[PDB]
């Protein structure tokens, strides 16, 4: 579809995913990555303070190597789009740029074209396929995450398609996003990377009580918390009138010690499992 802003901003809300972390105003409500509205201004100012040529530069920046900034209030979740899963082609990263630069400033189709030299082109991956070293299948994968006589269930904190319990963020569609390797590292180190707004927050009672969870609800009169001990989960009900302090924390309320629960053969299973959640 070429190199436009018209073609990107097709792929920002399609096959490049950008939409399932992004929203842009009030078009869409994807929260796992910042709000894009105003992008191109903010660019500008990100090149300033980093030094770059340019707010382009930045915004080339963020896609082929997504971890080197990180925006303020964000962890390190974005994937490299070049890579699989997502696989994006070189031509559909360009046209992508030119949305983003509509974004509060003026598409620059020479300037970008400039860049296509620094874009990695996706059937050039250099990621080595993922070979579990075990035979595992999806099918296996399911079966362990919904498991509710093992030490660990996924089911009692995560939804997939309608099926488990929402503690932690729904993983429908996480297979056609992320990479094994992200999925690796949010099983064994849970806090590295916190999915936005589901932040471990400490609360204390103005009669000194404490509670420490994550936010489920918050109205204007409660703030209800989930709380995890041993795998297990429970909700809190706190009167808004009676909260004296609230903090967030960098703590998960995913356990910390699932290395030591599942197998080796259930570990690359479920990995498998999440693979497959297209
Ligand atoms: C969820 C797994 C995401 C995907 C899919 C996309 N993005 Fe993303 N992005 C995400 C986060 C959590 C952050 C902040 C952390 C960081 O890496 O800086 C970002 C950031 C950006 C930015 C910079 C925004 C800023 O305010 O400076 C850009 C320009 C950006 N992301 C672009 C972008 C594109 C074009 C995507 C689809 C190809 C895309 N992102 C997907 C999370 C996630
Ligand atoms: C409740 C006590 C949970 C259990 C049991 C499991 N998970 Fe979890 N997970 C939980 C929370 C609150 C979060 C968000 C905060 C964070 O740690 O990032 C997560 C996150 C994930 C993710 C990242 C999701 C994303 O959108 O990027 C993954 C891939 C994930 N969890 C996988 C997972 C697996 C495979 C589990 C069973 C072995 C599992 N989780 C259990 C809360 C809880
Ligand atoms: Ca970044
Ligand atoms: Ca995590
Ligand atoms: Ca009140
Ligand atoms: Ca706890
Ligand atoms: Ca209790």
């Amino acid at each position: 579809t070429g190199v436009s802003a018209e073609a990107g901003e097709q792929i920002f809300w399609g096959d490049g995913q950008c939409s399932t972390c992004h929203k842009i105003g009030s078009s869409g409500s994807a929260t796992r990555g910042p709000d894009q509205e105003g992008l191109a201004e903010r660019a500008e100012e990100r090149a300033k303070e980093l030094g770059l040529s340019s707010g382009l530069e930045y915004l080339v920046e963020s896609i082929i190597d997504p971890e080197k900034y990180v925006v303020e209030g964000f962890d390190k979740i974005m994937p490299r789009v070049y890579d699989p899963p997502i696989m994006l082609s070189r031509e559909k990263i360009l046209a992508v740029l030119a949305y983003l630069q509509s974004l509060g400033g003026e598409p620059d189709l020479d300037a970008i074209m400039k860049f296509k030299d620094k874009i990695p082109e996706a059937s050039k991956t250099k990621v080595k396929p993922w070979v579990p070293p075990l035979a595992v299948t999806a099918e296996e994968g399911e079966q362990v995450f919904f498991d509710e006589s093992l030490d660990v269930t996924c089911g009692k904190c995560h939804m997939v398609n309608g099926k488990g319990q929402k503690v932690g963020p729904e993983l429908t569609g996480i297979g056609a996003i992320q990479t094994p390797q992200y999925f690796v590292e949010s099983i064994l180190e849970p806090s590295a990377v916190i999915v936005k707004g589901y932040e471990t927050v400490f609360v204390i009672t103005a009669d000194g009580i404490p509670y420490n969870g994550l936010i489920k609800s918050d109205t204007e009169e409660e703030l209800t918390l989930i709380l995890e001990e041993s795998g297990s989960v429970e909700e809190v009900v706190i009167p808004k009138d009676e909260i004296e302090d609230m903090k967030k924390q960098e703590v998960s309320i995913m356990p910390g010690n699932i290395g030591e629960l599942l197998s080796v053969r259930q570990f690359y299973a479920v990995i498998e499992y999440l693979r497959s959640l297209k």
